[PDB]
């Protein structure tokens, strides 16, 4: 349970401090709206994201699985402004241990819903999968645009950041990485 | 000069309140970074945006000028989260009073650099142009994506908001409005 | 409070009736999953979708607002299979009554979360807006693909259905309707 | 022969249970429509999909054949909601045994017309080909969007699942797999 | 029931006449395959396409409905070679009479499944809708590529033929036609 | 010389057999039109397609030549319905035996102008080039859509079939094949 | 019959005059090749292009027919270098007089196969249609790129020239012209 | 003839003044290179842009001619930095006076080859055409990107400026302007 | 110096020989226009293309440089009709010898401005770069459309010819060739 | 602090020398505007671009990070005219040393804000990243259009120059380079 009233009070202080009128009609509810938003976008601070893979797995299957264009969003920890884009998750199941698709997506969301670095989301999702799924390998790629960069002095809209994490077989098998990348293009 | 320290204190309170560890390496400078960011993105609170048109050029031309796909960003006043996209600005000069292209962009930026509604940015830019350029008419269209919407519970990425403001000749000449809209399509 | 157990029993009957083995591993949890899904996608049956506009902002703004590409999904009432696409909502505020963007999206979602016709979603959204925003006018357009049609006998993938509802000023002002349509193309 | 009446009764129970009015005009025929739909989309439960290859053409051609962007749809067995996209099927004929294109498509359709996992459709198609075509190798790739995921709480529209099955020469020849993937991009 | 054997005999004659060897492996079954194909693509000769309407529900709904990008194919009556593309069907319901979307598609198919002129398919579909739906108006547009043209001496691949039929209100209201055309672009 | 009258008679029989009125205005000339069309599209039955290379130009150039997006059409031998698309031809010349571009196209056309399998067109073009040009290697890729599949019960519009044939150096040099494939994407 | 030898002698003179060696291997046959090419591309000098409409189809159809993206090429009369692109032809049939598609294309080709101005091709095609089809109106649009301009003098590759001719109803009905233009833009 | 040496001396002074080393390898030849560049890009200062408009008579060449996507570049007179894009020129011939297409392009180039405002290039081109062609009307549109704006502090890459000039019939006939705009979109 | 009058006399002979009226208004100046055109497009016959190739010196720079999408045009030596498209030039500088961009383009133009084969342009540009830059290697790719093929009997518009030449390191390093190809796609 | 007056005097001399009237309204302030512009775009002459590298430490993160489509602009040192496009920067962090994204962009800008060669910007950025981040390797690619080439006699708009620099692991690992290139295309 987040203390929304405490956050709201801080937001009000911020608004006064930047030279705004916190009592004007457009801002009256902003403090609480910001609080509610933080509650939602930082909910992952209160959750172990690995729990979604504590579940019964899907019917046995032994070949590459790739789930691509999984939308995500997060907040840069440096500036607390959103960054957003897609994640692509590929892996080689071992002994038929396959992840429910919606569980995958929940991991990405849960890891994301806290102040982050894209790099840390990428590796964490890869680590959780290695831990919980014990596959022959995993490859995670994330692609995102950072407002940290679009709205600020630097002002570079259209810049995409791309992170990747390879574990297990994907670390040593370039042909496999290469196939994943080809399948992700389309 | 805004009180950055005061803002930083409030941000720290927010980080504790959401359940984060404000002393961890990735957050230690976040309070001050957010304060410096707010100083930059809300600088417009301290500026008259109309000053950029205190220099206008006198060459004699009476026909339509459209500047399209001017990038902008701002922060929704409801949630203090960025929205960003493009502005298109069209006007009918008279007495050859023409706006420098960079001056136009500065007006858009200055109006934008405060907590805003897209609607209000749109009309303000239009009003400033009527006041300072005294053209036969102006038409302003803005197109933007709101993170207010993409990162929150509602979760609708790809939603675009489009606003417009017409003044002078554009208000009564539908053919003219129509031509502008065709030229903006591209 | 939906009787999920009852639904699950009916689903199990359906699975037997189509010639499946409801006791096979891949189907054992299907009855309850379907029940939980129905609870979610038909939640709108228990909600008044108009409540989201019980809070409205007063600004001094009188010009066109268009929110386009709002993703939605629903279930055809004929076949209980999903249809999905986008809604575009345009309105002319009256007396500065402006809708929060997220409130708009919520209305679309809530109206959508029940067995539907696309036509009815379109008009209902429009009606709710006229009633709760009291704008000069509203125009709602929806564009969607129906699985009723992609998977089933007609087998016409790629077919899009487009519905519209105009009220108030949009009903009588063809120029205005025309401008909305141009802005929606881009 | 499916017991449609039994299904229709169960659907009526479901409609009552979710809080709908089964007697309203839009729903009166829904129970039977759903029954007829299930009879069609699950027809594959009554068919051997391998019969379509009981006719094969013998012309000494030994090189790669790829049939790409074969539309398919199916119903997830977990939620009985459609998933749909494209299948790509590549094979290396052996002794000039070539598949009729329409026979290929029929196999995909027939395997699909039952409650499924994408993975199982992929491998089943591949197995049927190896068995009935006896080619040097087969590669099957499927790309699909699951409504299981777009309409439910998880709410991740745009997410694509990609499955693959390689047999014979495609299992050991990475260059060949690579060429197929290039030809599928375009 | 058509006389497939008769057709097969004629096809065999055609194959001998063009200098082919009707006994070679690739052609042995061609006569009967062509017969079965004609039975399917010319099935409309045995059917009344008007029987599919009206699946008319009552809504209280008076606004435009457009179903676009309905795939169709037919055979030119001049050369018995396929032409194919899309149909777009728009109407203004009267007294809340709405057409099932799939019923619309079936009408297009049925009218199409016979030797045709694109022009005739277009008007026939429009007439059937006026007769059976009794709407305020209908507009039908078809867009297609003719192999009559792509494979023959003239050899103009990429040529599209576009036909239209307007009835009722669409005949007199250019604004309405115009809106339909805008919605069909996209 | 083809016996057009004999073909026309057979076409008339086919029209009666399918339940059409052969004497209606749109069909009266169809029998002879179809005969003249068959004369044209099956002209290749009377031609040696290799004669176009009884002509070569000695330049002493040894590097890759690729002619891409050569339009072709043909008739499936299984159903006598058109298929059409593009051919790409690449080769490594040897001793100034470069092929005139129009001579290449003529070979494709000539091989195509008879009842065919896409596979056979692909290999035949490749064989003719090896025989007549004696290059270090050849690679032929064809991409086409089959009406065999778009207009019939299977009904899969947008399906493309891709065939290839490699000879000489292209058979052993995967890097070379790969480069060709890259150059064909653009 | 044209005097190819005379042309070949003139071409040889041209080659000498520009400082080329007419006896080198690549040019030996060029004079006769250019003669044969001129015989083909200027064949329209010997043909009445109107004869293709001496056969008309009668069916009582009165609505708009548009044939778009008809490829053509011609030679500028100013420089004898090719220009090429597409023609779009729209007409309103009168008393059911409809043009065969291939006949239309032939007219465009025949008018084109002589030294031309794009403007003249456009009006000539329109005039022939009014004369031979006696429709309520015709609209012809041509779009082309001129090598007159890409290789020589302006050196402006990508420049398109667009010409139009309206007759009959299209001359007076701007809504109709407008609809044609919309249908051409897809 | 320009005094290049004088320009080169001034450029060298500029390089010293900005803190650069004019003797370093990369700058040694820069002063003369800048001089030669100015000679080329400002050559229009020494020419009468036209100055060269000869026409030919064609019959019922009274209809619209549009030359679109004419590439141009120029230098802003405010900053002496390039701007570039396309010009579109449309006119209604009078009495069959047609412009050579390349002559049009030359006029654009020549007017462009001097320090400019986009507005002035636009009107000048329009005026020259009215004076020298005496058409019923002319419409000129230019679309360009200004480096004045992409490289400087304002920093707005992607911004396009669009100017237009209408004379004669285009000034009073909105339908005509509209048709031009539609044809320019494609 | 070219003898333009001699060429003009030969062109006039050609025009009479093809059955044209050389005294009609559109053709009166054509002989001289064609002469002036040949003077321009064959100017390379009088020029050494290597002579203006100057290098730029960047000390120690050794990494890949690619200049892509360099427009060129030329005339096929077989038919004297234009072909045009793009050249891509990649090289590995040695010891910091780098090519000025405009110098590169000039070499391409100069080699092109004579009757050519695409292959010969390709290798010649490669050779000149080995000679004048002495790089570690060069790769040249050209992509063009030939009117030799679009306007003639063969009639295959859209056909692209692609040539390549590799020297030095690009000859033995397939990875490097591959990277160039990837960079050219975009 | 650069001597703006000196620069302004030189610019005035340049304007006279090219044949312009420096006293005309549009040019009066140009000299000083150019001076102020040079002060801004060449500000990098006074800064060390390596100072911005405040790396961030994330844990032990060792996997690929790519920041792509970073907009940049600079001035060619040869002609002092802008070139602009994108930079892509990829690196393999060592010991968790990661670069702030905005810091990366600042380095690109600072290196760019001086007369440059694209090649030198590319290597300098790469060097700075090796020095300051000490990663396992870096790859920098830049893609730009040069006005040096678009506005001048050579006149080749659309030409892109692509430069690269590889250090550390990217120098020896072609698979890695290849993966970066794929991710940049995407």
């Amino acid at each position: 349970q987040i203390d929304k009233q405490k956050i709201a009070d801080a937001v009000k202080v911020i608004l006064e401090a930047v030279g705004e009128n916190p009592d004007r009609e457009g801002l009256i509810d902003t403090p609480m709206r910001v609080a509610r938003m933080y509650e939602e976008v930082f909910a992952g601070l209160k959750k172990d994201p690995s729990v979604h893979f504590d579940t019964i797995f899907e019917e046995q299957h032994e070949e590459l699985v790739l789930v691509k264009d999984i939308r995500f969003s997060s907040m840069c920890e440096h500036h607390l402004v959103p960054f957003f884009g897609v994640a692509h998750v590929a892996y080689l199941p071992q002994n038929g241990r396959v992840a429910g698709l919606s569980k995958l997506a929940r991991v990405v969301d849960d890891v994301s819903r806290r102040p982050q670095l894209q790099e840390r989301i990428t590796t964490t999702v890869a680590e959780i999968m290695m831990e919980k799924l014990k596959p022959l390998g995993v490859m995670v790629i994330m692609e995102a645009e950072h407002m940290c960069m679009t709205i600020r002095g630097v002002n570079k809209p259209g810049t995409k950041t791309i992170t990747s994490a390879v574990r297990g077989a994907f670390k040593n098998d370039d042909k496999l990485r290469s196939e994943v990348l080809a399948l992700i293009k389309h």
